[PDB]
């Protein structure tokens, strides 16, 4: 069954919501990104319509097989009727192809259902400038003050200048990245670039990435391994053992690794600074975890809320406990009486 937090009240609209059979009352299910726990239920027998982005659209068609016929993308930044309901997509600042939806109820209320996002003063110069919103259905993964990371450009700046230093000290070296899901793309394309290289993969990641409509693609992908020396691996093989059979594959190309996981927030964020970072080493194989984010720090969320003003707070994220959602209501308070709303 169906939580409440997934529902659009004074609609036939359900939200990542395709785990629950038919859902009673739903008209149109809307999916904000292609991430599992969100798609969790579609497949090829899928027979109502879905509503999301271009990008969401051709992953849906080409990985999950979902017929054309029941696939309805919606241009972002557009006013668009949805079975008499004004809607409008907004980029999230998620993975690709990932949005916010604002829905213009009948009667009157305006609603925003963040998806998965993180948060930027850009948003501010949005379609949100112009209308007052109700109800806001927030994506609370770190909303607590501990939670801090550095901006996405610092660590791509860590990343490249590690990988690029490595390899002309010796240029025998493989580097490595870590993947089980789309976003954080950056990471690999910012290092290939830098080493003067495409990206290799296997066919099924090849397939996947030729959804995501990034300009000029097939002049930075292949699946020519032996070709490439930036390299791609599901992110269980980012190991001393899996990197180790990893390295015997290659034919003696190369005698040293160097590899990345991008993570979220790690408790090590609590004491060193990126520029102190630091891997850890086996023989011939290093490992850096980088704190890479696609969402929002606990800073940057509180500054889009204390800017928006919404009237109630849903959470979507952190729901399951007591002592998450009492921790949750407390900060929501505290801005309210910071801010003034
Ligand atoms: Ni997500």
């Amino acid at each position: 069954t169906c939580p409440f937090y997934k529902k659009i009240p004074g609609t036939g609209f359900t939200v990542d919501a395709f785990q629950y059979g038919v859902v009673e009352g739903c008209t149109a299910y809307f999916l904000t990104h292609f991430h599992s726990d969100h798609y969790a239920g579609l497949s090829k027998h899928f027979t109502f319509p879905v509503y999301c982005s271009e990008i969401t659209g051709n992953l849906l068609k080409n990985k999950l097989h979902v017929q054309e016929q029941y696939i309805h993308p919606l241009p972002l930044d557009t006013e668009c009727i949805v079975n008499g309901v004004k809607v409008v997509l907004l980029d999230a600042n998620h993975c690709p192809g990932a949005v916010m939806i604002l829905f213009y109820l009948p009667n009157g209320t305006v609603i925003l259902h963040t998806g998965d996002f993180r948060a930027d003063p850009s948003m501010e110069r949005s379609l949100l400038a112009d209308q007052k919103v109700h109800m806001l259905y927030l994506d609370t993964t770190y909303c607590s003050p501990e939670y801090t990371f550095p901006s996405q450009q610092e660590v791509i700046r860590f990343a490249i200048n590690t990988a690029f230093e490595a390899v002309t000290l010796n240029p025998h070296a493989l580097v490595v990245c870590g993947t089980y899901s789309i976003g954080k793309e950056k990471v690999f394309l910012a290092i290939a670039d830098v080493l003067g290289s495409k990206v290799g993969m296997s066919q099924e990641k090849y397939k996947t990435l030729q959804c995501l409509n990034i300009p000029e693609i097939n002049s930075l992908i292949t699946t020519d391994m032996c070709s490439s020396l930036v390299h791609l691996l599901p992110m269980m093989q980012i190991n001393f053992k899996g990197l180790q059979s990893h390295l015997k594959k290659c034919g003696g190309k190369y005698n040293q690794i160097l590899a990345f996981r991008p993570t979220g927030w790690t408790h090590s964020n609590k004491f060193t600074r990126i520029a102190d970072v630091i891997p850890q080493t086996k023989g011939n194989i290093s490992i850096y975890g980088i704190p890479y984010s696609e969402h929002s720090s606990y800073l940057e969320m509180k500054r889009f809320v204390q800017w928006l003003k919404p009237q109630k707070i849903i959470p979507t994220v952190n729901v399951g406990t007591w002592k998450s959602r009492s921790t949750m209501e407390k900060y929501f308070r505290e801005w309210k009486l910071e801010a003034g709303y």
